[PDB]
């Protein structure tokens, strides 16, 4: 299973994670999906930045492969305390932040309250601001189990269906039932979940006050996080870049790979 | 003076134009503002762009060096048709087409009447919907000589002012009162100047019909075109994306130099 990587103890979490590449550091933080994982997410798009830096890309505590620790009290503090748990585990001093939706909002959250530990972010379909819940997104963390209900969560956030394959949907489906997969994701954004968007997200106030360097990048027919979420982070922070691919959904580093890639290897390249 | 380049006839008109590079070709579309000419526009993209492409910049007629026909009607349809007598006077068969603004009205204009004839479009801070006159733009278009008048339009296209000089604000009022500059400048968009914005427009419908692989380009802080103007033109071309840069007015090619440079190149280096 190329989804596991090495391990490694993390704000005494045992995490699951991948590591490649050289130079300065770059954390990968992926969605909140059913099955999801660092690879599943990041795949595409470690091979092409670790040709230039150090790409680091963890399992969240409660996602992936990741310890699952009984009773553990999942939060958006409890979460950035993992994610800077693994940069001290790792010895990483200070890195650039890519963050998928879910991920993009830990990544805010870990700027805030660790300034000094981030320099550049990516923010990708990102949660971070305030947004009535979508019905895509509803779907998505109400996800229950079958090849036809991972199809359609596949549809909600490609563009181009042609790419949700049946092989696809069953290889999604059959992460998804892993060992105590279904039943942490059930319980992770459970009814109602706007709780949870408005729980993710950080006030106007603090957003404001982030000197950051910030790439926010969007799919206009993003089903899960509406466009309008990234217009407003990108009215918020002051020292941002937005940019938003037509013909694309929530997957923009799936279904515009290359583009994808280039934008975010030039951006930390500037520094 | 580098702003006058080679002379050639187009659509009957002696036109003031640059021709720099090899390659696939590239025509760049200055704005309307008191003064302009292509070269004042586009003189740090050109270097950057005719490493990899042949680049034609020319002073569109009413403008720059080109010669100001007696009672010459000028109109949407009248440029698009000096545009077309360019590339057919250079033997420009088909051709990427950047414009800046009033430029960038133009290449939407001339994409939807010589479809054949354009390929990619890069449409940065464009006209091309129809948009409430904005308080820049009404100074801009209402532009009378002086160097404190000029200093002020100056200050209304840059988000960073330090970079009005004195200096600059003198050779461009120079350049302003030109023989017969400002008289066709000050006859071009007589009050109302609402019937400008909505007779350099296209409507909705025709846009959503343009196949072209378009890249949109604003500035956050644009005084003189909104940004809601760029953010309603995603919305109508299919194949588009959108890249919004913080901290930067009007002026995206001048103040976000490298990074417009490179973003337009890699988007042409894809076809």
């Amino acid at each position: 299973n190329l989804e596991i990587g090495k391990s490694i103890l993390a704000a005494g979490v045992l995490t699951n994670y991948h590591d490649v590449g050289e130079g300065q550091p770059v954390i990968l933080i992926h969605g909140s999906g059913p099955g999801v994982s660092a690879y599943a997410n990041w795949r595409l798009t470690i091979p092409a930045l670790s040709k230039f830096y150090r790409v680091i890309a963890p399992d969240m505590v409660g996602f992936g492969f990741t310890d699952r620790p009984e009773n553990y009290n999942y939060s958006k503090d409890s979460w950035v305390d993992h994610i800077i748990g693994i940069m001290d585990a790792l010895e990483i001093e200070k890195a650039h932040i890519v963050g998928n939706a879910f991920g993009g909002g830990l990544a805010i959250a870990t700027a805030l309250r660790y300034s000094e530990r981030v320099d550049r972010m990516v923010l990708m379909g990102a949660a971070g601001t305030r947004f009535d819940v979508t019905e895509g997104l509803n779907a998505v963390w109400g996800y229950t189990p079958s090849i036809e209900n991972m199809r359609n969560l596949l549809d909600i956030f490609a563009y181009d269906r042609s790419l949700v394959t049946d092989e696809l949907a069953r290889l999604r489906y059959e992460a998804s039932i892993q060992p105590g997969f279904q039943e942490s994701f059930s319980s992770m954004f459970p009814e109602p979940r706007q709780r949870w968007i408005d729980a993710l997200a950080s006030s106007d106030e603090d957003i404001k006050t982030l000197p950051n360097e910030t790439l926010i990048i969007h799919g206009r027919e993003d089903q899960v996080v509406p466009l309008s979420s990234s217009l407003r982070l990108g009215e918020l922070i002051d020292r941002a870049q937005l940019h938003v691919f037509g013909r694309c959904g929530h997957w923009t580093q799936i279904e515009q790979t290359d583009r994808f890639n280039r934008l975010v290897v030039e951006f930390f390249n500037e520094a």
